[PDB]
């Protein structure tokens, strides 16, 4: 089977030359080397940290067993640098194992709003990544199922023409074989009691209101992980190697005359056993986003400032590291009545008044006035221009005001209560990963996402969640609500929005959506990667994972990142064939 092929030993490659090095196994890496690899010519080695897991059992391959493996050998649980909003640090789920994160994700599959990927080219100037391209990749990616009567009659919507049926990654409706739960309904009919839309497909292009949505399994409900899409199907290709259980630590430069040239990578597990392998052609970063950028820095391609106190030769200078945009997410539970009973998921994408009520004027004063923001932001490291980062700003106002995109999202779970886990999708705050050290393997870091450093971000997200609690017991809602358990005794059930903020800061975690550390935008905006996911005055080098997104997206980012693995694929592929 597939695990008799993998590699374990490094002296298998040590000293070896393949075309292409991808480093991390993870969702982007193994959809890459899969597209790769269809050329029989090409050679391709995957360096993943972890190893297969796809077969491990119902801890793995069961959606609804999501969390339990978190603290696992499966988990990197990244910690991040004590956090000013509350002086504590939190610790980052990221998938360790082929497959990476969607190891242990949530399976949740929507897209974005079109405005939102149409900004990346038309105010992010990266050609070509507008929504239709991208969409069209999307589409090829997916390999969706129809909702049955059942499925329907629980709430589900399903737009025949915004998902492929033919592509990779199976995809259709979390299905535990329980009668689905009334209160996705309820949901539904409490928000149109407020103007809100509700079943609107989220892969269509407008994600806002309530609606169900596809989950990335299989028609049997085994998770979709991008090892068992990817992988599994064509491990036996001659031209696809993957090494497991070593990390790599950087990237290997040399001399092209004026421009240094990535010629392989230096990977292992501790200082003193480590060994070399080179690529012909490109190394492709894909250990993800709190990881790639490090491995650059790790390398001498990054900030100056950080690199040169450390003690690393700084061959590029980039921003590397900066721009890091995670969500902050918090809970509101309630306990059920019986007749609420059964499965289902669902989420309000709510808009940016939806999430402020009454409260909307004020904020949209905020929006309109502080954008300060970016200077505040600068001074405290996520980001170093602030002409570049009020750009970002501008666009997110945009966003709000002229297209009036989705801001935060409330999602719900059923199967025995009404849990929402809640968060502001469109954070102004920006944070930073840096390395601490020189040495790849100590994985000494300071991941800082600044979350609640910037206002809005902690009045939307205090907003936000009192939404949930409001709505809970709301319309239909009160069918079943049966008292609420959390916050519960923990925050009088009338506080109000300055009691929520004060609250928050004590009872979030990291969304684990972390993009931008390698943000893909022009150098001068601040940017790490071009367009076509090469790292600026470096020759052979791509950051090609969630390090690469400028921005955030009123969605969950698998059907994004599936799409752009694609899209980068086919560029390294032109160059390949010229
Ligand atoms: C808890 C959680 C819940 C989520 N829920 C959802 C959801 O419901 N819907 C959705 O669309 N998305 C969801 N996501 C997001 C999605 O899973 C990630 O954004 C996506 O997998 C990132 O893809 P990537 O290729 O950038 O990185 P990853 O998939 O994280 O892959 C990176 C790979 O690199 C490996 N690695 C790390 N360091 C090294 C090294 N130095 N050398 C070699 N290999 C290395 C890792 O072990 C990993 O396999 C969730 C993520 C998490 C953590
Ligand atoms: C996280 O911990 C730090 C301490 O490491 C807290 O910062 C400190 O907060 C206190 C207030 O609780 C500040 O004290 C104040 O000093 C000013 C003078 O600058 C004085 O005018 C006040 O009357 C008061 O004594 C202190 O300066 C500040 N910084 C440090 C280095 O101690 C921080 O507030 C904690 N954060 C959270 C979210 O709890
Ligand atoms: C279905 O998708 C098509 C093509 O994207 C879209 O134009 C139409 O509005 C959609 N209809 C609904 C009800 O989502
Ligand atoms: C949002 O709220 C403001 C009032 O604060 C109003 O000016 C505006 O038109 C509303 N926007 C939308 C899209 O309804
Ligand atoms: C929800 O919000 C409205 C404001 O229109 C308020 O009147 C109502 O009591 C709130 N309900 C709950 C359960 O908090
Ligand atoms: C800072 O950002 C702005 C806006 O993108 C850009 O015009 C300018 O060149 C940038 N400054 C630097 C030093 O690159
Ligand atoms: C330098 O050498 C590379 C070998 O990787 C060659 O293909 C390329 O044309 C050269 N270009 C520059 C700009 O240095």
């Amino acid at each position: 089977g597939i695990e008799a092929s993998l590699l374990t030993d490094p002296k298998d490659v040590s000293g070896r030359t393949v075309d292409y090095i991808i480093a991390g196994g993870g969702l982007v890496g193994l959809t890459t080397a899969a597209k790769l690899t269809e050329n029989p010519n090409i050679s391709v080695l995957v360096i993943e940290s972890g190893s297969y897991e796809s077969d491990r059992g119902p801890i793995i391959e069961d959606l609804n067993a999501y969390g339990d493996i978190f603290g696992s050998s499966v988990d990197h649980a990244y910690e991040t640098v004590e956090l000013a909003t509350n002086n504590q640090t939190a610790l980052v789920r990221s998938g360790n194992g082929l497959g990476g994160s969607t190891l242990i994700n949530g399976g949740t599959w929507t897209r974005p709003h079109k405005a939102q990927v149409d900004s990346w080219e038309t105010v992010f100037g990266n050609e070509g990544w507008n929504w239709d391209n991208v969409a069209a990749y999307s589409l090829q990616a997916e390999r969706a199922r129809a909702p049955n009567a059942k499925q329907i009659a629980a709430g589900h919507y399903f737009n025949t023409s915004c998902h492929g049926v033919n592509g990779t990654v199976h995809a259709g409706p979390r299905d535990t074989g329980d009668d689905y739960s009334p209160i996705v309904k309820a949901l539904m009919s409490a928000v149109e009691d407020r103007g809100v839309p509700t079943k609107k497909d989220f892969g269509c292009g407008d994600p806002h209101g309530v609606s169900m949505f596809p989950n990335t399994l299989h028609e049997d409900q085994v998770r979709s992980d991008a090892a068992r899409e990817w992988l599994l199907p064509n491990y036996q290709r001659p031209n696809l190697q993957v090494l497991t259980g070593q990390y790599v630590g950087k990237v290997l430069l040399s001399q092209n005359g004026t421009t240094p040239r990535a010629v392989g990578v230096e990977f292992g597990t501790h200082k003193g056993n480590t060994h070399n392998v080179y690529a012909k052609h490109e190394v492709l970063l894909a250990a993800g986003s709190a990881v790639s950028p490090t491995i650059l820095e790790y390398s001498g391609i990054g900030m100056k400032s950080i690199l040169e106190p450390l003690g690393i030769d700084t061959v590029v200078d980039l921003p590397v590291g900066l721009n890091l945009q995670d969500q902050t997410t918090a809970t509101v539970r309630s306990r059920i009545t019986s007749a609420g009973a059964g499965q289902g998921q669902a989420a309000w994408f709510a808009t940016f008044n939806e999430t402020f009520g009454d409260y909307s004027e004020k904020a949209h004063e905020l929006l309109n006035t502080k954008l300060q923001w970016a200077e505040e932001a600068v001074a405290r490291g996520g980001f170093h221009n602030t002409t570049a980062l009020l750009i970002q700003y501008e666009n997110y106002r945009d966003w709000i005001v002229n297209h009036n995109v989705a801001y935060s999202e409330l999602f719900l779970d059923t199967a025995g209560v009404a849990s929402f886990d809640v968060w502001d999708l469109l954070p102004f705050t920006r944070g930073y990963v840096h390395i601490l050290d020189k040495d790849p393997y100590l994985h000494h870091f300071a991941y800082d996402p600044q979350y609640f450093l910037n206002e809005l971000d902690l009045l939307g997200q205090a907003a936000a969640t009192q939404l949930a609690r409001n709505i809970s017991n709301s319309g239909a809602m009160q069918t079943y609500f049966a008292g609420e358990t959390i916050p519960g005794d923990n925050l009088a059930y009338d506080a109000d929005l300055s009691a929520w903020t004060e609250y928050i800061p004590y009872h979030f975690r990291p969304n684990y959506h972390g993009v931008g550390t390698c943000s893909m935008m022009p150098k001068e905006m601040g940017g790490v990667v071009d367009n076509a996911a090469r790292v600026y005055g470096v020759q052979g080098l791509r950051v090609i994972d969630g390090s690469i997104p400028p921005t955030q997206v009123s969605s969950h980012v698998m059907t994004v990142f599936y799409a752009m693995a694609l899209k980068i694929s086919d560029a390294i592929l032109e160059d390949y064939a010229s």
